[PDB]
């Protein structure tokens, strides 16, 4: 199946999800430069304080920790979104070493890591029928950078010796998903897709513009896992990042 290797990689993942060649593909670089302040963009509402996390699972190409997402509770809305997005999980994708690792690149700037907090539409009532949507999901995108420790990762850190190979999952309760968040929410936003397969066309990107500082130690546990099932030879999950993809006919917003 797919993954991130020579030979079942991005480069080859279209010919299984003819989608990765479509018109809103992501990720994307985000020129800076280019990118446009949009005065129509309403105030941007994350509001997670009553956040319920599940489960941390070893997917074979990223960890998830889910949420309880039955009730109405830790909610994304405003900004480019219309009504409002319920979170569901997060998930990162990082790099073998701390030059590489993000999906979105700013300037072409590589970040160490980015973090996807993922909500879905509410008005589609769950999401796997929001993911057939086109506004279907927002995704809150975070760059990690490689220098003083996040105090609210730890927690997540120190739970990955538990689930270190596919397919492994563990109890995972009262994570706050509020100490993963930079102090500012100035954003870029653009309509895209899932970063690895099945690719669909569903997300709403919400960029944050400022990154959050992870030490160098709580990265390199990140590294320690692995992409194979437990009794199969090691293959650490590291760069488990897509290129960025032509940005075709679309606009990157900017909130500042
Ligand atoms: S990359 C990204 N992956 C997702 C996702 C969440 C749940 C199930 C499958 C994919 C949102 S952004
Ligand atoms: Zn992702």
């Amino acid at each position: 199946h797919w993954g991130y290797g020579k030979h079942n990689g991005p480069e080859h993942w279209h010919k299984d999800f003819p989608i990765a060649k479509g018109e809103r593909q992501s990720p994307v670089d985000i020129d800076t430069h280019t990118a446009k302040y949009d005065p129509s963009l309403k105030p941007l509402s994350v509001s997670y304080d009553q956040a319920t996390s599940l489960r941390i699972l070893n997917n074979g190409h990223a960890f998830n920790v889910e949420f309880d997402d039955s009730q109405d509770k830790a909610v994304l809305k405003g900004g480019p979104l219309d009504g409002t997005y319920r979170l569901i999980q997060f998930h990162f994708h990082w790099g073998s070493l701390d030059g590489q690792g993000s999906e979105h690149t700013v300037d072409k700037k590589k970040y160490a890591a980015e973090l996807h907090l993922v909500h879905w539409n509410t008005k589609y009532g769950d999401f796997g029928k929001a993911v057939q949507q086109p506004d279907g999901l927002a995704v809150l995108g975070i760059f990690l950078k490689v220098g003083s420790a996040k105090p609210g990762l730890q927690k997540v850190v120190d739970v990955l010796d538990s689930i270190k190979t596919k397919g492994k999952s563990a109890d995972f309760t009262n994570f706050d998903p509020r100490g993963l968040l930079p102090e500012s929410l100035d954003y870029w936003t653009y309509p895209g897709s899932l970063t690895t397969p099945p690719l669909l066309e569903c997300v709403t990107w919400i960029v944050l513009k400022e990154p959050i500082s992870v030490s160098s130690e709580q990265v390199l546990k990140f590294r320690k896992l692995n992409f194979n099932g437990e009794g199969e030879p090691e293959e650490l999950m590291v760069d488990n990042w897509r290129p960025a993809q032509p940005l075709k006919n679309r606009q990157i917003k900017a909130s500042f």
